[PDB]
C-alpha cells in the first residue's frame, strides 16, 4: 500500500523558486491528519466558502467572521500565504443586496429614475462590503479574488444581478475600493474557470485590457482550472497564461482539480475501490505533463492552489451525485481518500525531464 501524505516529501518544498502550492480548506480541517498535510505540503491557502459574501454577511450588518478568522490564524502559525475567496460573486451572494429601501427586487424595477438609484445603492453596498472585509484581513492576504467569474460562458458579461442592476461599474468600483482599502502592495485577481477556451480567454482578455486602459487596477488573473483527464489541451492552457501575461498580469492557478470523468460526469464510480488503476495511472500522466507546464511557464504562475486536500473531501463529490441521481464520489487530488499517496503525487514531486516527444 501507497504510503501515508505525511510520510512523503514536501509538494512545497519541491516547487520552491518556482511557484507555492496551495490548499482550499474549512476550518474544521484545520486539525488532526488534514491539518498535518497541510503543514507538511502546502504553503498557501485559500478559504473554501467561509470568506464567501453569504458567509462573511449573510444579513446587512451580520458579519460571520469565526471561521474565516480561524483560517486566518492558521495561517499566521505556519507561514502560509493566503488567498482571499471571493469578494464578488453572482453565485453565493446574500439576497438583500439586491432589495430596495421599500423591499421590491431590483432586477424588476422598470422605472430609469429608480434603477439608477437602486445602482448608487448597490454599489455602496459593495463598496461597503469590500471595506469592511479589506480593512480587517489587509495584511494577511495576499492576492484577492476582487471579482469571480464575470464572464458568460456564450460570450461577453455573465448577465447576473450585478451586471442587471450596475453594467461593468461594479467590476471598475470593487478593484477601485480593494486598491483603495488594500494599498497599493494589495494584490488584486480577476477569477474564472475554463480561461483555456480560447472564446472566453478572450472575452476575460478584453475585459481586462479595456478596464487596465481606464487606470483599474488590476494585477492578475485566476484560472480556476477545474480540469479532467483529457481536457482542456496543454496548448490552450499555454496560450491562456501567456495572453494574460502580454498584460503585464501574474497569473494563478486557484482552484485546481482533475476529475476522474468528462462533464457531465454521468456514470460516476460509487466506491473508491471500483476505481480502475489504469484511470489513477492516466490521471498521473495527465498531472505530470500539468506540472511540466507550470514549470515552463513559472515566470508567469505565482501560486499553484488545489481546491481541496485529500480525496475524501471535494466539491466534484456533490458533482458526481447531482448527475447520478444521488450516488458517487470523484478522486482530483494526488492524496487519495484515506490520505495515502497516488500515482500523482510520484509524478508531480519528480524530477523527471526527459520529455514526452511522439
Ligand atoms: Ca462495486
Ligand atoms: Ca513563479
Ligand atoms: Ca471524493
Ligand atoms: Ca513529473
Ligand atoms: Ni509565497
Ligand atoms: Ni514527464
Amino acid at each position: 500500500d501507497q504510503p501515508f501524505a505525511w510520510q512523503v516529501a514536501s509538494l512545497s518544498e519541491r516547487y520552491q523558486e518556482q511557484f507555492d502550492i496551495g490548499a482550499a480548506v474549512e476550518p474544521y480541517q484545520l486539525e488532526g491528519r488534514q491539518a498535518q498535510i497541510l503543514k507538511h505540503h502546502y504553503n498557501s491557502l485559500v478559504a473554501e466558502n467561509a470568506m464567501k459574501p453569504e458567509s462573511l454577511q449573510p444579513r446587512e450588518g451580520e458579519w460571520n467572521w469565526e471561521g474565516a478568522d480561524k483560517i486566518v490564524e492558521f495561517a499566521r502559525k505556519h507561514n502560509m500565504e493566503l488567498r482571499f475567496h471571493t469578494l464578488v460573486w453572482h453565485e453565493q451572494v446574500p439576497e438583500w443586496f439586491f432589495i430596495d429601501e421599500d423591499g421590491n427586487r431590483m432586477v424588476d424595477e422598470t422605472d430609469p429614475d429608480k434603477r439608477e438609484a437602486n445602482k448608487q445603492l448597490l454599489l455602496e453596498r459593495m463598496e461597503n462590503h469590500i471595506k469592511t472585509v479589506v480593512e480587517r484581513y489587509k495584511d494577511d492576504v495576499t492576492s484577492w479574488d476582487v471579482v469571480n467569474e464575470v464572464i458568460d460562458d456564450g460570450g461577453g458579461l455573465r448577465e447576473s444581478e450585478w451586471y442587471q442592476i450596475t453594467g461593468t461599474d461594479y467590476i471598475k468600483v470593487a478593484f477601485e475600493t480593494a486598491r483603495k482599502y488594500g494599498g497599493e502592495e494589495a494584490k488584486l485577481y480577476i477569477n474564472d474557470y475554463n480561461t483555456e477556451v480560447p472564446s472566453k480567454r478572450d472575452d476575460l482578455y478584453n475585459l481586462v485590457k479595456d478596464l487596465l486602459e481606464q487606470g483599474v487596477p488590476i494585477d492578475g488573473v485566476g484560472h480556476q482550472s477545474h480540469i479532467q483527464i483529457g481536457w482542456p489541451s496543454i496548448e490552450d492552457t499555454r496560450a491562456s497564461f501567456e495572453k494574460f501575461t502580454s498584460l503585464g498580469l501574474d497569473n494563478q492557478v486557484t482552484e485546481l482539480d482533475m476529475s476522474l470523468y468528462g462533464w457531465p460526469p454521468t456514470g460516476a464510480y460509487t466506491s473508491y475501490d471500483d476505481i480502475p488503476a489504469e484511470l489513477l495511472q492516466a490521471q498521473a500522466d495527465r498531472y505530470d505533463q500539468l506540472f511540466e507546464l507550470y514549470e515552463e511557464l513559472a515566470a508567469d504562475i505565482s501560486s499553484v492552489t488545489f481546491w481541496g486536500i485529500a480525496d475524501n473531501h471535494t466539491w466534484l463529490d456533490g458533482r458526481a451525485r447531482e448527475y447520478n441521481n444521488g450516488v458517487g464520489i470523484d478522486a482530483p487530488f494526488v492524496f487519495d481518500h484515506n490520505y495515502r499517496v497516488k500515482p500523482a503525487y510520484w509524478r508531480i514531486i519528480d524530477l523527471e525531464h526527459h520529455h514526452h516527444h511522439h
